[PDB]
């Protein structure tokens, strides 16, 4: 599969936004033009090529991301153990072992292990065991720092599935959403390469990605909603304001 990585051991904003730029032109179909907005659509499902690599390079050691191009799901993540030995570990219904075998050739199939939780945001974050507020991924910030902090946690290290849930949270958000949407993106820059508090806008925006899409899809016009949309942060009634990086694939435009 494909391969992108993000320098961490020497980390700049304009370094960060070009790894989520060729996220976004890898998986893009560039013939789709959405409620006639210049936004990004994901193209058609591929038989062929369907999974994306992502490294997370550092100073000790590399840790790996596993995308499914089709919908920017992460499928799996590598890392290397107390021993030294690469491991992956994937979600069961998300991919198979010779797919796995194909995406990270460096781990055998001994080595390869299915997590005991679901891909989605509830579960993972169950398994996060964070004490405070809500107690969702909200409540650990979000950030370049705290991404290499997290990778910390499941690089080189036996594996502890609270430190495991909070870096697959951060990895997720820095990634596929940042790529989805360019608000998320912008809020990492402005504070780069610190930490920082997310916003209930962020988790608005990430549980809302289908229903923006859609409406870009078949309720606007010339980036013009035909009705007011509210997603949780205010009505908007022009595409734009939104910031979308990545929209999802719902066929070709009618
Ligand atoms: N595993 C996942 N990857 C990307 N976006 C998601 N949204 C919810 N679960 C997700």
């Amino acid at each position: 599969a494909t391969a992108y990585t993000l320098n961490l051991a020497n980390p700049s904003a304009s370094q960060y936004s070009s790894f989520l730029d060729q996220i976004r032109n890898n998986v893009r179909d560039t013939s789709l033009i959405y409620g006639g907005t210049d936004v990004e659509v994901i193209g058609a499902p591929s038989t062929t090529d369907k999974f994306l690599r992502l490294n997370f390079q550092g100073p000790r050691g590399t840790v790996s991301l596993g995308l499914r191009r089709e919908n920017l799901y992460v499928v799996a993540y590598l890392a290397m153990d107390n021993a030294n030995v690469n491991r992956a570990y994937y979600f069961k219904n998300q991919i198979t072992s010779a797919e796995l075998t194909a995406l990270f050739p460096e781990v055998v199939v001994a080595n390869q292990k299915q997590l005991e939780y679901g891909e989605d945001y509830q579960a993972i974050e169950k398994n996060a065991k964070i004490t405070t507020g809500d107690q969702s991924r909200k409540e650990l910030g979000l950030g370049i720092n705290l991404l290499i902090t997290m990778i910390d946690g499941v690089n080189k290290k036996v594996r502890v599935v609270k430190d495991e849930a909070r870096f697959l949270l951060i990895a997720i958000q820095m990634t596929a959403e940042a790529a989805r949407f360019r608000y998320i993106q912008n809020l990492v820059t402005k504070n780069f390469p610190n930490k920082f508090d997310s916003e209930n806008k962020v988790i608005q925006f990430q549980v809302s990605w289908s229903k923006i899409s859609t409406a870009i899809f078949g309720d606007c016009k010339n980036g013009v909603f035909n009705k007011d949309y509210d997603f949780g942060f205010g009505k908007v009634r022009q595409a734009k304001d939104l910031q979308m990086g990545l929209l999802k694939y719902l066929g070709r435009p009618k």
